[PDB]
């Protein structure tokens, strides 16, 4: 009625934000053309029962959708790598994740952030930390948490 | 085309410091049946001075504040507190030293305090003066006040909470 | 679990580290006795007029001991000292204070240091509440508030909570 | 000389800066027209061997130099008051202050910071808080030390602020 | 004018400050000659399919000169260090990469210290931002981004700023 | 002792703060590549494999799952392993090799179990001591900030069985 919380920038500071993104992550291996491919195979292919040997190399170029359906509203790919790290695992596996995302659409259209986990893909949940992140996502500090082909992702990351 | 939302950060456990605008009229009311402020102790060269309020006067006051400035408007709280006149020329370009703590009544800050010490010289037309510390809603406070001018004066307080 | 991990001081890689302290002690309040430690400093001009013990305006000198436990017997590890004002023009016995008074102790780790407060008391209340304004010593810097505990020679309760370095 | 440190603002964030101010407080008493009245004396004057008996109440206007000589350059003055909080002894004076300081002349010209805290008139270093600030030391938190040299007494100021 | 006033450094206090700092250098990637700075690690399963030169899926590593000035001759800064990977299905000329790299540093102040970095790379964009992950030396705890600008062997030119202690 | 009872000094989340912590950590990573079961592969052979006179030549990449245990015996307490990858990248390099390193400690055991750090950073295998940034964090550990300090244990530089110690110094809330 008298007061009102204001934004800390009408005297010229530059506050940190918490943003929480929603959206969805598409691995494709079938296709015409899929999204993902193996960059080198494993040195153990012949030997492991795993699809993915300890010691394969992943890159990527996953679309980033507004909700599960493929042909959701795109919102921004996820391109990098990951790389199979569990010698024991045979289907369970477990990744090591160096990838970015660059989004398209609104206040952070052209912001990137920056990742590198570990996830266990059996896992319900499973948490990877921001980075660090260019754009509107410049001095990035936060984490992401990803469910499960098409995975449901959270991402809280600290900006300005 | 929104997969974004600026969430705030009480949902991670932390507690972001806010910043408030507060905006109201305060009322000194120095003539009248019972006026707001009275002279608590007088200057001892009262009758030499052609001032009011002679170098080193001291006023105790109690001055209600209201959201529009109209005594009628909606009353949010009151100032209460005491100043000091602290120029030697004087005369009627009086400069106050001012010590003095915001009640309110009612909002989401009904109940907490701010309080100041400061300095304004009531010629000027923007005096600004410090919020040196608050209770409640306003704990850990720090901020400041501008005020704009038997009386009523406009004030705008910018603080930072929590 | 034989364990890897320990927090540490960030003093270790050289940052000054905000602390939260809290301050526990009772303030004394001597009217009897040959040194009353307080004094009306300069009496309300409305003194006879008004039926209050404190009328408006009045301005009382205060310079009241701080113990640890609520006797006089107890260590006594500061003292406060300052002045206020009755601010209320309806109060005959509902008092409404303005206080200026800064705790300096004599204590321990803060031997020396002072805290400062200006703020509100409603004698009527049973716990009053006074912001932690600034700070010496190991109080430089100092953000917080204060509450006092009492009904209506006495003392009180001061239960302070003040971030420092 | 392939990086260089920059500040904060060329990214438009508002770093806080601590600043050290350095100037002398003129206690005048001698002469035609001092610096500091007695507003009230306490009501054991003659009861108290003491000039200044517990609970007097001083109103001050005092001009802040660059150097100890009042004549050097005028960049402020102290206002406010302060009041005895010792009783007996004396020339063992203790005093609780509530002044500001107003700046003239330099970047901090018209700012403004406030102080409220205990003054044992006998001690070598004398430390008092710097409690807000208006102008360039909004939000100010800092402290000040005093060093007792009419009078005139060394000041140094301490502060945070953006 | 005498001025009364100073800006003292918060370390004055004990208190450790962030700084933001500038570094300015150029990183050469020799692809053409006797001794070049970078190799395909590993070459991607699509090459003969793939009519780009680096096809998605390929595996570079370098080890790239920082010069202060653009000529390779130029004082000497550090190394970058790293490896990227090409992320592009459809690129052919416009490539696209997820890069992950060191750079070390010989100069000044910064002997010795390394900053991280971990980001997307439009190699045509004239403008190419990416995030410092992080950092060692006087770099810990290095928080911040950088700029690449190049053209439509070679040099680019970088621009760093970074938060640290 | 005595007069030194009246004040106790406490955690800022008793008014709802969540202060940042500094975290020290301290393990033994172990580096197994002689033997029957080995911690590392060579997940992509350098091209330079047959000219380079290093064992690990420039443009190769190693992908591992070290064990971290408490102390020095791999035989000790496991509190994580150690996941990743990491590239030779130095040309010049023959037996003292550089390396680009990307990596994850994930931890079980104690206060920490679950939680990760993500480690990306340089480290010249010769250097008496390493230092690598943390680059962020999961679990107990989100919003990370800081960095390690590797220092050789045991070492076959030409086999590259390697025991290393590391210390962390990690910031989180």
């Amino acid at each position: 009625t008298y007061y009102q919380d204001i934004s800390p920038s009408f005297l010229g500071f530059k506050q940190e934000k918490l943003t929480h993104i929603h959206f969805f992550l598409h691995d494709i291996v079938t296709g015409p053309k899929p999204t993902m491919i193996i960059a080198s195979e494993s040195p153990l292919n012949g030997k492991s029962e795993s699809p993915l040997p300890f010691g394969s190399i992943v890159v990527l170029e996953d679309p980033l959708t507004v909700g599960p359906e493929l042909n959701s509203e795109l919102i921004g790919k996820a391109q990098g790598f990951y790389v199979t790290v569990s010698q024991a695992a045979v289907l369970e596996l477990e990744l090591v994740m160096g990838m970015t995302f660059v989004f398209t659409g609104g206040k952070y259209n052209g912001s990137t952030l920056s990742v590198l986990g570990r996830n266990e893909i059996i896992s319900p949940i499973r948490e990877m930390p921001i980075i660090g992140g260019t754009g509107e996502f410049r001095f990035a500090r936060g984490f992401l948490q990803a469910k499960s082909a098409h995975v449901e992702y959270n991402v809280y990351v600290f900006h300005y």
